[PDB]
């Protein structure tokens, strides 16, 4: 329940994993997910953990996401099939993948004390990053671990801007009375994957007041993934020579 | 090949992370999972022409994870290149938000393959919008061994910058004179776009005098580059414009 | 330094890596990062390089990113622990991951001449792409390499469009004198990860002039990750019957 609603990054295959060294080809980051278990009857499939080949304070596993995330928690766990585990570690991270930073200026975070009991560390403040790395500092037996990172869910948007949708000069809004429209079909440069929402706002106004009142409007109608109808309008006795608008359409997920 | 023309081949294009339940050993891993992967047939040490599991039961899987949502059209399954092992039926599971997972067809079996090399495409009953997708073998011949591909619609990526409150100043130069008149306010984006953006630039504050009952006001970008643009406020005819304010939305694609 | 300020993709775990073949499970792309070094006293952790299984002109390593990048440079390096290196190679790439292209129309790019001296190749023109591949053409000893790709920093945005925030008909701005506001609170469909910037622009105007002057405005106040206050206003003697606006809110990184 503590990590309820959060994204399990490794379990969802949301990150690339790079390690400093691997003991051999069956002790790699392929075997790093929290609660990873393998065939206990066969030795050939290796460790229930990522295990390094060099045992020093310079090893690490780094998880990289191309989409920034808010990291709430890192969970550590020992090796499932042997008495090896990381007792403390530091966390480093980068948001822009140019400059790196250290959590708590590099101070240790409390790890685990056995093979299987997970220890969650909720960061003192949530970390905004693309890439994050566990750097083992002290260990029992060997530098061997399983892990997970828990992030807020991400949302993804795609936006298209289109400029200068125009009624034309001396348009139909410039004669008659009551509610009047000039409809201009608009087609997006590319079709959205899901239905967009559309903002559509004025950039050029050429209109005549009526008993001192300005009455002008622009609104999308019949929004699809492919485009929409830009509806310019006026009402009452107003005469409107022209209206121009820019649009911003955004689809989510 | 024709049936998936124009679709993105995820594994071929290295567009997903692959995680497996188990790997037989270090030369039977997801590194060997791509459709039509072939290796050195004269040397045994490079392993299988397939991902092969370690535990042989109904709880195995390969998960493909994408950080950017995709419309999955099809999954292609193929047997192992170098030995008589293949998956004969499987289920598909997926997640869009990476919090809740769902089973395609409520977990009903999907038809797999019947030999080493003949690909069997499954186009999903309805295309699936997802970030992560998993193949869960249900029945097999010999061992749990496969090569696979996922086909998605091409994705488009945009990057957007909003800037607020580009302003003429009070009692600006548009508030005197006749004919077409402009006040130009250079705008620099917070960061340089990778490619040329398109720019929406629209009013949020208007302070103007009509001219024989006509309002005449405009704002338009000029000289748009990846670094910024010129915000041109204007009026025309005999109109006097005290001030105009605008916000901008600039978006670059791909 | 020639690559200062650029993102090191492999170092930052920003790409998936697929290879044509791997010599065995300790000669894989897990060992491919520039300057990768392993345990030199133990043979079991394999090569300081990705090494192919098949030695021909058809091998490759592909780096894939879901987020388009601007590729500035590819760095090649030999194998750290043996006299094997790639002397020339070609580059191929794809932006849409459907159509692929060859750099220099397939012509050779100069590789390396020893184990450890890095040779940077800055592309004739930067390449905009999602996926990129090194294809060895000639080699010493075996097809064995370490590498890096250097890209411009990327920025990520998330955008929400909200339509039709409205004062109501015959709103409070339609009476009185002096600066007057009507405040409409707005909650975004979802909470942004970081503080957004907000564009808020007119789509319907219904107002009276005052001694021929139009005076109208709309502005966000108290923007948070969760929403903002939409402030519609007028001033002086103007009477405004109604105003309507659409918003566009974007958060970076
Ligand atoms: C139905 C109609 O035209 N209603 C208008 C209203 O929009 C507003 O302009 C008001 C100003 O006092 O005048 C009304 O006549
Ligand atoms: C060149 C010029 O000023 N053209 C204006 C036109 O924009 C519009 O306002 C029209 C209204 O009847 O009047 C014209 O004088
Ligand atoms: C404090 C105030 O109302 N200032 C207004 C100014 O905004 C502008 O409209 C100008 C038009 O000449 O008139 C001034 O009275
Ligand atoms: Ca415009
Ligand atoms: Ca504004
Ligand atoms: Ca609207
Ligand atoms: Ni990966």
């Amino acid at each position: 329940m503590s990590t309820q609603g959060l994204v399990q990054l490794l379990a969802n295959a949301q990150c690339h994993l790079r390690t400093s060294t691997n003991y051999n080809g069956v002790h790699t980051q392929f075997n790093s997910a929290l609660n990873y278990k393998n065939n206990g009857t066969n030795t050939i499939d290796g460790s229930e953990a990522w295990c390094s080949s060099i045992v020093d304070t310079n090893q690490y596993i780094v998880a990289g996401c191309e989409v920034p995330r808010t990291f709430m928690c890192v969970a550590l766990q020992g090796r499932g099939d042997a008495d090896q585990w990381v007792t403390s570690y530091k966390i480093r991270y980068s948001l822009d993948n140019v400059s790196w930073f250290e959590y708590r200026n590099g101070a240790a975070v409390t790890g685990v004390t056995d093979r299987n009991t997970v220890v969650n560390h909720f960061f003192d403040t949530p970390i905004r990053a693309r890439s994050i790395a566990i750097h083992p500092l002290t260990w029992n037996g060997h530098i061997s671990l399983r892990c997970e990172f828990y992030t807020q869910p991400v949302q993804s948007s795609v936006t298209q801007v289109g400029a200068d949708i125009y009624t034309g000069d001396n348009c139909a809004l410039n004669t008659g009375s009551g509610k009047r429209e000039v409809v201009v079909p608009v087609k997006f440069q590319f079709e959205f994957a899901t239905l967009p929402k559309v903002a559509l706002n004025f950039d050029q106004i050429d209109c005549t007041d009526a008993t001192n009142q300005t009455r002008i409007g622009v609104q999308p109608r019949n929004i699809t993934t492919k485009g929409f109808d830009c509806v310019f309008y006026t009402w009452n006795e107003n005469k409107v020579y022209s209206l121009r608008a820019d649009y911003i359409a955004t689809a989510l997920e």
